[PDB]
């Protein structure tokens, strides 16, 4: 497990862009991670997306996954960042199904695929109550701000 | 059972002070309600309470409870307009364990009575079924603007 | 007198949860404190409490008193804080009238007793010397 | 006296740019107003001006003054939902910084209007000491 | 040639999630649009992404493009989308980021119409700063109504 | 040229009051400076100034000019960064606005050293959009310790 403070030792992200509230399982060997992001109406983006109809942005669901991928990529090499960041460089298959709503517990999954040099590929899935909500193959480049 | 949109039809509260994200059960016959508030680090009060140690203000837990009760009240009398149940007191209130980002604050409100338009509710808040806060909420019907 | 920066040396709270704008009197022999919070429509919480009807949340009034209480606690023992007085409970908490934009929320906190790490304060809040809220605040002095 | 709800009926400004918390006196006879803005540490502009040193931006003191003038203007012509656009000032001066916990007193005295160009004599004070003073010039629009 | 007010007539997005500041060219016969988003340090997301190292989130560039696409949509089918109607971002194949967008940059947004089988629309979008390629992707929206 | 980080080494201003997004020209010999501030609808003040009619507060334009002047002041005397010094805005003359700045505009900031009497500086300042005048004033500062 990992609470918000540990999470913040791995991600430089801060308000209003830290989209991982907890990491429930770190399958150290399976090279995969399970974490969630509580979706609440008391978040800053809801008012603008959209007035009268709150729907968590999809791009934000993407960002949530990449952030989880990042944590994983670090724990795998049993290290503690320095600044060091898994820069979101691209993505292939990227899809959404049902929309995420206030009150939902966005579940995040990321599985290690490859890594050619500095590039990393992850297979990420976001789900609400087991029902799939998003899926994409995230691509990151280990960089240093 | 009601989502954020239904919730906002009974509570006049708005961002950044709407602290009930969903109502799982509204037993109008038993005159009680069960709902919750998702605690996320991505909320505006965390940066200030406290930097480097996110802890949901207890006063917000009270606020979340009073809002839970409020929904029940409005429902009990089909009260829509906007006026609310003005939080006027509590004889006893206690906190146990702090609430943290990631928690799902479970809210319980049970209608007790109403004399002179003064409502008393019996509320409890819990996380992972462990008790977090309990208190007797006193609200008094009033029109916003009075 | 204590300006906002001295207050921030004692209270770890920050925007948008620092609810004491100035400490005006500190009576240590009598174990009481007088401070205040300025209410302004230019505060983040007003847009949501409530649209077209700005009223300072009662819970925030409580928060302001608990915060003033803590300053008093540290002051009573010459402490120069990572200690925090956690709000662990309250007895007979009551609100008389609502606090509105333009008001100067006066905060009074008086030491009642202490049993180890559990402190009890007698608190009141007033606008133009009129009662607005009162309660017995219970705090637990703990490491943040 | 005018509370915040009435003020919001004469000014189109809304959070985070409504800088008049209360109108204590509105002298329609003398064509002048007396209002104030409560300065609290819980305002959005303090974190950025400045970290460790909270000082109300002089420009917001100017804006607060212009806004008090605007309430006078609208009262005078009984204007409901236009705007009193800030077009200038000739001599503007700041004497001391305004800090958290200060009650920013705002004074506006109507001077004249010609071709829809309004001119007001403004002053701001804290604990009755002078903080700012300037001649605000506005022009109706929208 | 649309300003911010006209834009808010087509997109239901509002603060802090409206990322199209101006439409410089709307070529309907060419089924393509050109708009931009002024990037300023004075925006809510920079403090969190990242402290002392401001970099516009890539995901927000994707969002900016999906918004420009939506504006092109409505204009194409000559409608006045005054009814919460929206182009719900459903997916995207091949998405790339070629360099960080920083404050002061003027995010140039380009969206080219492609297909439209049933209610699912497809757009070929590119983002550039100082004419240099920044991002590129294939946005797939699914017209629905909130 | 100066990017946002360099700018933040000279100016202590932070969100939401940093109004210089980039410095394009620093002419020491001529004692002038050219910088700009990107105006985006995605900024905290627009919602309040005004709802449905976004206009950049003229006073913020003043602030933006004073901030650019400060940078000029330091560069002129080769003053190394974070000095803990602030060019405190203490007064002005001939302040005039000729037209509103709107979302999408790139506010151009010009500041020209006029004279210095010990700690009191005077600058000749102008702001423009698309090279057309928007604001002008003589900015008087007092170099003091933050």
């Amino acid at each position: 497990m990992m609470d918000i403070n540990e999470i913040r030792e791995y991600l430089p992200h801060r308000y209003p862009f830290l989209l991982v509230d907890r990491v429930v399982e770190l399958d150290i060997e399976g090279k995969r991670i399970r974490a969630y992001k509580n979706v609440s109406i008391n978040e800053p983006f809801f008012n603008g997306h959209f007035p009268e109809h709150p729907i968590m942005p999809g791009v934000l669901i993407i960002e949530a996954m990449a952030q989880a991928a990042g944590i994983l990529g670090f724990k795998m090499l049993d290290v503690k960042p320095a600044g060091t960041l898994y820069y979101f460089v691209g993505s292939d298959k990227l899809r959404f199904r049902q929309p995420v709503l206030p009150g939902d517990q966005l579940q995040l999954h990321a599985k290690f695929i490859s890594v050619k040099r500095s590039i990393w590929k992850f297979d990420c899935h976001a789900t609400v109550d087991d029902k799939p909500v998003c899926s994409a193959e995230i691509i990151c480049a280990e960089r240093k701000l």
